[PDB]
């Protein structure tokens, strides 16, 4: 928990982050700081962005893992990986 | 079309590159420099990538759209986002 929250502490430090969720292996918020219903729903979403896109690289090859997943999207970049055991997600303005 | 083959040619010019494909709406790979099975497994599970995570960004909010697709493994970076009227992809060894 300190490891995410010495992250979180420089990232709210500086400008460009948005908020930073945290999801464990049981798919409860273990913390975050978005809003209530943009927490709720961005854990069990981004849960599921890496638990489908998991299953799918299975199929790009044999010996595959899963350690990094990023969507540029519109409004901000949402970086989200398989950690531990828990959901690292990452959200901030586009760097592209 | 053209496009894509001028940045394929570089690729392949340089180290690094595992393989370009292109794909369109369709899901008729255009153009392909990996093996014959390993495109037809590469161009399969494509559409149903950015289908899957579309279908999700969904969620996040009514107004977006995804323009970025990167996912690091541990044999190697597969990069794929939107384009005019196909999907490009980008296999080469990992950067971060």
């Amino acid at each position: 928990m300190a490891e995410v929250e010495e992250t979180l502490k420089r990232l709210q430090s500086q400008k460009g982050v948005q908020g930073i969720i945290v999801v464990n292996t049981e798919g409860i918020p273990i913390k975050s700081t978005m809003d209530n219903p943009t927490t709720t729903q961005y854990a069990s979403l981004m849960h599921s962005f890496i638990l489908k896109a998991r299953s799918t690289v299975r199929d790009i090859d044999p010996q595959n893992d899963l350690t990094f997943l990023r969507i540029r999207s519109k409004k901000n970049e949402i970086m989200v990986a398989p950690d531990k055991d828990y959901f690292l997600i990452v959200i901030q303005n586009p760097t592209e």
